[PDB]
C-alpha cells in the first residue's frame, strides 16, 4: 500500500438506488485493504432517503451483511460511520446529529466530509463543514484490513447480499481516499470550504461556552442591530445548570459581530469549554449548585433610544421545575421588599429584608443589620465585600463532581454558600443601556409583582414591544408566562422602563408553556401569538394597550407539535402586496422540531371594529431546508436594507438524541422577494 492518494474520483452522479463501483479504479486493490487513512468527500443529497451511504468497503455476500465500513447521511443532518465485521468481531460506530443540511436559499447545496482513521493514535474522527464533530477512541484499533473478505468499493450505498443498502441520491462532487492520516488542521480547512450563513457566538469566542441557545435579535432605531442568546455551558440543558446571557452587536447590517460580552452573569460556578458527554448516561446529567440566567429578551424605546435586557433570574440549584411557590417579596411598611434566610436559621426562616441603598434589615425587631447589598446583590458587612469559593465542574466516568476551587469571588444572595440566601424562586431581571451595550445600569429586579401563588413567572424569549401610536403611544411591553392564576401575562411601563405593572392574560392555572411575541396593528391596537400545550399556535388581541386580552383562537393552518416551540413574530416597516405585513417563523412539523419556515401575514380591515376589526392572512410560506432538517428557537428582525435577519437554533432543540450539540444557533438572511417565492 504505496503512501498518499489511493483513489480519486469527480463528478459522479448516483441515481437513487443504483450506487456507482470503483472496483475497476487502479487503486481499489489497496483501498479494499487499507489498514488506516483518511477519506474526504463533496457530495450534494437530491433523496429524501432515511439513511445514505456516501462511500463504502465490504463483504457483499450471502450472510455477510454486517461485514461492511461506510460513511454515511441521513435525511435529517446527521452523519456518522459504521466499521463492522459482525458483532461478535467488531462494531464501531461514530456519528452527530444535525451536522450538514440538504438545501440552502431554495437550491440543494453540496457539503465536505471527512472520516480519520488514525492507527497511531487510535482513533477516529468526523469532520463536516469545517468542523470537529466526534471522537471515537478504541484500544483495539480496527480498519478496512479487518474485514472478512471485502470484495467491493462502492459509491452511494453499502452492498449486503447482493444488494445496494442505505441508497444515496445525488451527486458525489470529489472524493479522495488517502493511506495517511491527515492532521485535524488539515480536514478542518478542507472541510471548510462549504459553509452556509454565519455564526454570532460560537464555541472557542470570549464567553468561554460551548454551547449556546434562546435567540434575541433586534435592529435599533439607529441602524445598529443587536443580540443575544443563553451561553450553556454545562452542555443544553434548561435551568438548574450554569448559564449565563451572551450579547453582540452589529454595526453593518448584520455582516460581522463584534467580540460578545456577557451582561447577565453569575461567578459562583467557573466560565469554561467542556465537553458534555453525549452517551445515554451522561447526557442527562446537569450541574446541581449554580446560579443561571435564561431565556433573554431585548427591547428598546424608540423615545429616549434607550435598549432593555430582560432575563429569568435562577438562584443556586433552581430552574422552573423545581422553583418554589412564592413571590420571593415581603411586605413592610406597606412596601415589598426582597427577603433574606440568614443561613444559620431555621429552612424556610427568612426574618430578614433588603430594604433602601440595599441595607438589609431584620424584620422581627426592625432594625438595620451590620449587611448591605450594593447594585449588583454581592454582600458586604461593616462595608467590607464578603467572598466565597468558586465551583467547578468535571466528570468522572458518568459522575458529575462540583468541587471548591481556590479562587475567590464575591459573595451573591443568589449563591448556594451565601450566608444570606434569597428564597428559591425564580426572577425577573433587567439591565438597560444607553450606549448600545457599551455599558449597562445595575441589576434591577422587577418581579415584585410576582404572585405570592404563582411557582414561576418568566418571560418568553425573543424580543419585547412598545406602541406606536394610538392613547398607548409609548408604552413598552414585555410577554411573560406562569404556573399560577394565569398562563399568559406582560409586564408594562408607561414611564419608560422606570416601573412595571403585571397583567394576567387568562385564568388558566396549568401552568402550560406559554411562550408568546408581540405584534401591533395599524391602529395601535395589539396581537399576541403562542405556544400552548395544545396541538396549535393560539392568537390573542388586546384594544387597551396589553390591559386585557381576547379568548385564545387557533392560530389556523399553521402546523406544530403538541409540546410546541417557542416563535417569532414581528412588524414589517412596508407593506407587502400594498397591505400592511407581519411575518412570522416557527418548525412546522408536528412531530420533532424539524422543517422551519418563514410566513409573511397580510393584515386586512374586516370593516368591524375592536377586538375583530383585523384579519390576518398568512399568504406566503417559505421553507428554509428540506422537511426533516432540524428547527427549533429562533428570532426575526427586519434589518437596515430591506432583508429579513433570522438567528435561530439549527436542530431538534426538544430531542433527546440532540442535546450538547456545538454551534448550532446559525444566522441567515433573507429579501422579501425570496420569502414571497418570487425568487
Ligand atoms: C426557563 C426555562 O426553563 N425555559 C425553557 C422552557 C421551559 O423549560 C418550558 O417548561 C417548556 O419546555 O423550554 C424550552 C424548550 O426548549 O422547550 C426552552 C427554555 O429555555
Amino acid at each position: 500500500i504505496p503512501e498518499g492518494i489511493l483513489m480519486e474520483k469527480n463528478n459522479v452522479d448516483i441515481a437513487e438506488g443504483q450506487g456507482y463501483s470503483l472496483d475497476q479504479e487502479a487503486g481499489a486493490k489497496y483501498v479494499k485493504a487499507m489498514t488506516q487513512g483518511t477519506i474526504i468527500l463533496s457530495y450534494k443529497s437530491t433523496s429524501e432517503n432515511g439513511i445514505q451511504s456516501l462511500f463504502s468497503v465490504g463483504n457483499s455476500t450471502a450472510g455477510n451483511q454486517d461485514r461492511h465500513f461506510h460513511i454515511y447521511i441521513t435525511n435529517s443532518g446527521g452523519i456518522g460511520i459504521e466499521l463492522r465485521n459482525t458483532d461478535g468481531v467488531f462494531n464501531y460506530t461514530l456519528d452527530r446529529p444535525a451536522s450538514v443540511r440538504a438545501l440552502y436559499k431554495g437550491e440543494r447545496v453540496f457539503n465536505t466530509v471527512a472520516l480519520k482513521a488514525d492507527a497511531a493514535n487510535k482513533q477516529c474522527r468526523l469532520f463536516a463543514n469545517g468542523e470537529l464533530l466526534a471522537t471515537l477512541d478504541k484500544d483495539a484499533f480496527k480498519f478496512i484490513s479487518d474485514i472478512t473478505g471485502v470484495d467491493n468499493v462502492t459509491l452511494g450505498g453499502t452492498k449486503r447480499q447482493g444488494k445496494i443498502a442505505y441508497p444515496f441520491g445525488g451527486t458525489i462532487g470529489d472524493i479522495k481516499v488517502y493511506s495517511n492520516a491527515l492532521s485535524d488542521e488539515e480536514l478542518i480547512q478542507a472541510t471548510g470550504v462549504t459553509t452556509y450563513g454565519e455564526n454570532i457566538f460560537y464555541a472557542g469566542d470570549v464567553t468561554e461556552s460551548n454551547y449556546f441557545r434562546i435567540p434575541s435579535l433586534l435592529t435599533l432605531s439607529t441602524g445598529t442591530v443587536i443580540s443575544a442568546a443563553d451561553a450553556r455551558y454545562g452542555g443544553t440543558h434548561d435551568s438548574k445548570s450554569k448559564i449565563n446571557i451572551a450579547f453582540a452587536k452589529s454595526t453593518d447590517g448584520g455582516n460581522t459581530w463584534s467580540e460578545p460580552t456577557l451582561p447577565l452573569k453569575f461567578d459562583d460556578y467557573i466560565a469554561k469549554n467542556i465537553d458534555w458527554p453525549r452517551d445515554s448516561v451522561g447526557k442527562n446529567v446537569q450541574i446541581q449548585g449554580s446560579a443561571s440566567y435564561i431565556d433573554p429578551v431585548l427591547l428598546e424605546d424608540k423615545l429616549t433610544k434607550r435598549i432593555f435586557l430582560f432575563a429569568d433570574l435562577m438562584p443556586a440549584g433552581i430552574g422552573s421545575s423545581n422553583a418554589s411557590v412564592g413571590s420571593g417579596f415581603k411586605e413592610v411598611n406597606g412596601k415589598k421588599y426582597l427577603k433574606l434566610r440568614w443561613h444559620k436559621d431555621a429552612g424556610r426562616a427568612y426574618d430578614y429584608t433588603i430594604r433602601e441603598k440595599g441595607v438589609i434589615y431584620n424584620d422581627a425587631t426592625n432594625q438595620p443589620t451590620e449587611f448591605r447589598v450594593d447594585g449588583e446583590y454581592n454582600l458586604y458587612q461593616h462595608d467590607t465585600n464578603l467572598t466565597c469559593k468558586q465551583y467547578d465542574y468535571n466528570f468522572s466516568g458518568n459522575n458529575l463532581i462540583e468541587s471548591k476551587t481556590d479562587v475567590d469571588v464575591n459573595m451573591n444572595i443568589f449563591y448556594k454558600n451565601s450566608v444570606f440566601k434569597a428564597f428559591p424562586t425564580n426572577y425577573l431581571a433587567m439591565r438597560y443601556s444607553d450606549d448600545e451595550g457599551a455599558s449597562w445600569s445595575d441589576l434591577d429586579i422587577v418581579s415584585s409583582f410576582k404572585p405570592e401563588v404563582s411557582k414561576f413567572l418568566v418571560v418568553g424569549p425573543g424580543i419585547g414591544k412598545q406602541i406606536s401610536t394610538g392613547e398607548n403611544a409609548g408604552r413598552l411591553l414585555v410577554p411573560l408566562y406562569s404556573k399560577s392564576s394565569a398562563e399568559l401575562g406582560f409586564m408594562y411601563s408607561d414611564d419608560h422602563g422606570d416601573n412595571w405593572t403585571y397583567v394576567e392574560a387568562d385564568n388558566l392555572t396549568g401552568g402550560a408553556t406559554a411562550e408568546a411575541q408581540i405584534v401591533e396593528m395599524p391602529d395601535g391596537s395589539l396581537k399576541t401569538y403562542l405556544r400552548t400545550g395544545s396541538n396549535c399556535i393560539a392568537e390573542v388581541t388586546s384594544i387597551d394597550g396589553g390591559e386585557t386580552w381576547s379568548d385564545r383562537v387557533p392560530l389556523q393552518g399553521i402546523s406544530t407539535t403538541s409540546y410546541g416551540t417557542q416563535l417569532s413574530v414581528i412588524n414589517y416597516s412596508q407593506p407587502i402586496d400594498g397591505k400592511p405585513a407581519i411575518i412570522l417563523s416557527s418548525p412546522n412539523a408536528t412531530n420533532g422540531r424539524k422543517n422551519g419556515k418563514i410566513w409573511i401575514g397580510l393584515v386586512n380591515d374586516t370593516g368591524n371594529t375592536g377586538i375583530d376589526k383585523y384579519s390576518v392572512e398568512w399568504k406566503y410560506s417559505y421553507a428554509v431546508d428540506t422537511p426533516q432538517m432540524g428547527y427549533s428557537y429562533s428570532c426575526l428582525a427586519e434589518l437596515p436594507d430591506g432583508q429579513v435577519g433570522l438567528l435561530y437554533e439549527k436542530y431538534d432543540s426538544w430531542s433527546r438524541n440532540e442535546l450538547h450539540l456545538k454551534d448550532i444557533l446559525k444566522f441567515e438572511k433573507y429579501s422579501i422577494s425570496e420569502l414571497t417565492g418570487q425568487a
